[PDB]
């Protein structure tokens, strides 16, 4: 049970050969991409010989697999850093084979390097698979900046489902649950679905020649040295087979079969179960993917079956096959959601194929319609915002909830926008209702009064004001104990509308832990130092920052209810490393409190009596070895200045986080 | 099985909130002012840890030794340089109990002067002074040891798991004194110890304090320090540490002649302790109750010894000298007074890096000393002009980049051991390393030798040999750059001096001998480690990230360093001649690679389609393919717009390794 203090290490360099992506992809010539991609598609390798004589199928596969274990939890997985290359991941048995379509496309990625990455190229294959095949896409944009390892904070071998049926029972009634479930974790609702897995198994066959468990070695990882990196040494999954008599073109095809002919339970020729046609009709429909000379009937499976016996999907399905402009449209824009979804706001799709359109996931910022504060507005400001009936606390405690939702994984959230006064930010418990009001209240009075003195057309939005009140606040703190910081300030955000929001997405960004305000939720089954980890790690920050800004915030006090708790000073609101040097004071010795969740109690090792409370927020930088190391450094003679510093160069960059 | 890269990551940066210079800080300390601070510490009982005697030191001294004790010569990890046994799993040895206290203890002195001194430098010091403060005067002492502040990710734990030495109680738990001597011996030679300086450290450390076994520990002890509830702070292991009871001497706090007098003139007789551990108890009631008891007025306890004690009585070799010892106090305590210096300072490399008013002017030679350079230095004019004098030689390449590769590639961060300046490479026992091909290497070192002869002979300036060595192999590189038709200059640091064979102690730089070196694909048919993971370790100790390694290797096959100048890995038509030729062919999929039937390290890079042999190749190679973290590494440089950025990165990572020991 020891901190995995390693994801936040993972934040204090990069790994990997590369002293901005953006500005090297902005030089490639996408079309030429395309170009080569197209040719690709058609350019069968001998050894893996191409389905049909067309890669694109599969293709398809290794994009949608690439962006399909996002988790709206956690903004995690997904294929923003291209991921999928790396272990575990890259050897998960739903990704079997999927080795030989990311190798083939080694000659593009090398003749373009610099210029696009693994990440934005798999994906691009994805769209170019499809673009040849009687489709189009609704867009592409690039700008998903490659990684160099896997993601050591996520807790994980399926995409979404088993395809034979829950637990192998070959009972569609039931997986349909299991689907259901699945898609609403990943984003998707029920019509997002259907034309996903319909839009999906259009194209391509499964591969089951043979089974698997006996005739398919090592997954990448224990291969042997000299497979280069590839694995599994035609099968894939166990069940063999195609959806589509047309297996490589856009059409109605899977939802034809799927929804006039009947299917019957049986078992594959690798052992799984999969579906026929009772029907007769069928037999010998489709080309052999290989043998020219040869025939093959299609089949389904248990998971394509759900779609017809769920009461709900089969009605989607219905709609589609009496109306295919639907089925596609429904399908270019799922498509372009799954793909892009964990990428962010408008700001970072880059290229020349982005929609005009703009989607609401991309939780996107209107415009400044006015000539930004200068810095003689700026001091002004700041000196109205400290004048006000509204303390150093609340301010810093404003200026967290507005910052503190970024999360670095998907790009989402952060002070731009302050999306903080809407729903379901104003009206969560961590983020304290009634009190929040009077701060917003409070603030939108100076922007009011700001703004209606200004005769030049310059203003002010509320999303500025929260953050710069923020850093007044910690520079007053700071002033208070005897230092002169002035912290880097940054005006231009705005202030978004309910209109342009997805409020029931933004639950996903509800904390059940906040450090920096001591707030545990009574919930919560993994150990609180585990998730104030997990979430600094959102944040980006090394245990070193992650330590120093806790412990500034507990000499400055602005917790959840305005508790005592870390507030081991008795000069609150003053800048100094007093966390540290109370913590690490053996005169004080802790224990549990009794009939109390989350409560500890300080005492004087002589006296008996009652010092301190905290958590084990606080308590953990005094406990786990290497966060103590940091501690004690802090808590030294000398390192007053140098936390002082520290935490400002933290909060201070924690405040801009979604400055993309 | 997944090659642990994780230790090379920690190369890249350094946790902790301390800006990347620990040195011009320690220069700030007042020595002597700490030092007060510890003499009063010394009797200051604290109620949560309350003195044995009323005086810490024994404590202290054995918080320092085992700081120091984890040291080993094969690799140069562990030791007390870096502070580490604050962090886990070490701090959680069951045989570093309640050093959680000794630890917590000091404290408030390190919190009083925090920069300028680091754990790990303070550890020690407090060892020295509980000594000093008990009636012994230290041989020197030194600070400069960096306080790190995560474990070493890289050492293998594996004579028992978790204890410093050996099993108190006796090999596997039975008290044979005799097979104890034996365990002792070995473990104390992977140390660098001899049978003085064991018996020595031995016997001066139990001349001291006492071992607490109160009860069992099996269970009246609470978990150590990792498995241990939060509200415990860090402490662990809830009088009990060892298990085992009694003091060794009539003075625990005192230096005398006591445990030599009381080992070697009683008979002891083993028997079950109250802790339920082995101990011995002499026969004679002369030595019954005379010892004050740990904390007591009206009572004493009877001494004790350990097996691991009995042991120097019972081999006869241990015997000779404890004999000697017991007769001469003065020629014990200074074998003493220098194995403790050792022990200590051991891990802190050359001369250059022991500060301090208490360094001692004598310098050992375990330190692995330079002479000093009495001429003057090579100016950019001398240099150039030497440069083409070496490019002129009829060396190769190939000779330059391998002989230079040969000299600075000993050096380990870990115990700054090694490294290319004092040309050892040219003393024993390394000019006669396999790896280092003794008669191909001595023709490279005649030409240099006679280069130097000619500028030396022909204002007082010279040239070292071991200047030479690097300053070849860095116009090596510069030309496998022309070769590409890159313009790269490698800055060069004069001043290397040339080690003699009495700074050199030959037999301990054997432990510097690489099993794997991958600069020139060596690989013996020892090493049980599949060969990468060697690989990976050693590149831990030349500092690099996994992309720095990938950078050196691949540039290296472009340029064909190897061993026995074999193929091994060498994918290109255009020998030395600087390119990212490596990947670009090891990831063309037109090549296909297999084991090499009926070969160990070796492996066959077909042609997919005629089955043409294309190249040859082991693990070292094939690596930079396969893993995952590394594939991706090699698929940047392999990228068609990227070839200037490899010649830069493997200029710079050989730049930085050539520098490594330049302190
Ligand atoms: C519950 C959701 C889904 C399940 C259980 C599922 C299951 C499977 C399985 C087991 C395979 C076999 C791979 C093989 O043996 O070759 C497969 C193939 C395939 N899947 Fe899915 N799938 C799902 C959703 C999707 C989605 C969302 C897409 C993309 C829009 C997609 C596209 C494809 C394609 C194109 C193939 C065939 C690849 C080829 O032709 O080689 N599937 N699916
Ligand atoms: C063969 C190697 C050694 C063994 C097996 C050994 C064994 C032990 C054991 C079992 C304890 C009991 C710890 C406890 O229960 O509190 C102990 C204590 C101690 N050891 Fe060692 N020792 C060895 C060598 C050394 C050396 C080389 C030194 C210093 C140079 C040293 C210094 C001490 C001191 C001072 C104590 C008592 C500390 C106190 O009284 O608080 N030992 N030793």
């Amino acid at each position: 049970s020891k901190l995995n203090l390693e994801i936040l290490d993972q934040n204090a360099r990069d790994v990997g050969p590369v002293e901005d992506y953006a500005e090297e992809f902005q030089k490639l010539d996408l079309e030429a991409v395309k170009s080569d991609l197209e040719e690709l598609m058609t350019s069968s390798q001998d050894w893996w010989p191409a389905d049909y004589g067309h890669y694109g199928p599969l293709f398809i596969r290794m994009a949608w697999h690439s962006a399909g274990t996002y988790r709206t939890a956690d903004g995690r997985g997904g294929a923003a850093g291209g991921r999928q290359r790396f272990a575990p991941i890259n050897s998960w048995p739903d990704n079997a084979n999927l080795d030989k379509a990311r190798r083939l496309l080694l000659p593009i990625k090398q003749k373009y390097g610099q210029k696009i990455s693994w990440a934005d190229l798999m994906i691009l294959a994805g769209n170019v698979a499809i673009e040849s095949m009687g489709f189009k896409t609704f867009g592409y944009a690039g700008g998903r900046e490659d990684a160099f390892e896997e993601d050591k904070a996520v807790n994980w071998g399926l995409i979404y489902v088993n395809p034979e049926g829950p637990d192998g029972n070959p009972d569609p009634e039931a997986s349909a649950k299991n689907i259901r479930q699945t898609f609403d974790r990943a984003a998707m609702n029920d019509k997002e679905t259907a034309a996903l897995i319909a839009g999906g198994h259009t194209f391509g066959k499964v591969h089951g020649a043979d089974d698997p468990e006996e005739n398919l070695g090592p997954e990448p990882e224990a291969a042997p040295i000299e497979q280069q990196g590839l694995g599994w040494q035609m099968i894939t999954s166990g069940i063999e087979g195609p959806w589509t008599q047309s297996p490589t073109e856009w059409d109605m095809g899977y939802i034809n079969n799927l929804l006039d002919y009947e299917w019957e339970p049986e078992k594959g020729p690798g052992g799984a179960w999969q579906w026929a046609p009772k029907s007769e009709e069928l037999k010998n429909s489709v080309p052999d993917a290989h043998d020219p000379d040869e025939k093959q009937t299609p089949m389904m499976l248990t998971t394509d079956i759900a779609l017809k016996r769920d009461p709900d999907y089969r009605e989607v399905m219905e709609t589609f096959q009496e109306n295919p402009m639907e089925f596609g449209m429904n399908f270019a824009k799922a498509w372009y959601k799954l793909t892009h979804r964990d990428m962010g706001p408008p700001e970072r799709f880059l290229g020349p194929e982005v929609p005009d359109e703009e989607m609401i996931w991309q939780d996107p910022l209107p415009d400044a319609d006015y000539d930004l504060i200068g810095d003689e507005e700026i001091a002004e400001l700041k000196e109205e915002i400290l004048d006000s009936d509204l303390s150093v606390s609340q301010l810093v405690k404003t200026a967290w909830a507005s910052a503190s939702t970024y999360r670095d994984s998907d790009k989402r959230g952060g002070a731009n926008g302050a999306r903080l006064r809407l729903e379901p930010q104003k009206n969560w418990e961590v983020n304290e209702p009634e009190q929040l009001e009077t701060v917003l209240g409070t603030l939108e009075n100076i922007q009011t009064e700001f703004n209606d003195s200004r005769s030049d057309g310059t203003q002010v939005s509320l999303a500025d004001l929260i953050v710069l009140g923020g850093n007044a606040a910690v520079e007053q703190a700071a002033a208070n104990a005897g230092y002169d910081v002035e912290i880097p300030f940054e005006p231009g955000r705005v202030d978004a509308g309910p209109e342009h929001t997805d409020a029931p997405s933004f639950d996903a960004l509800k904390p059940k832990v906040d450090g920096v305000r001591n707030y545990i939720q009574d919930d919560i089954t993994r150990p609180a130092e585990e998730v104030l980890v997990d979430n600094a790690d959102l944040l980006n920050l090394t245990a070193s920052e992650l330590t120093a800004l806790i412990g500034g915030m507990r000499s400055i006090g602005a917790n959840y209810q305005d508790t005592d708790l870390g507030v081991f000073t008795d000069e609150p609101e003053t800048l100094t490393n007093d966390f540290f040097v109370n913590l690490l004071d053996m005169g004080t010795e802790w224990e549990p409190a009794a009939d109390s969740e989350h409560r500890y109690k300080g005492l004087d090792r002589d006296t008996g009596e009652v010092k301190w409370e905290a958590t084990r927020i606080d308590l953990i930088f005094g406990s786990n070895d290497r966060l103590r190391a940091i501690s004690e450094v802090y808590g030294s003679a000398d390192a007053e200045k140098k936390l002082v510093h520290d935490f400002v160069d933290t909060w201070s960059k924690v405040m801009k986080l979604d400055r993309f």
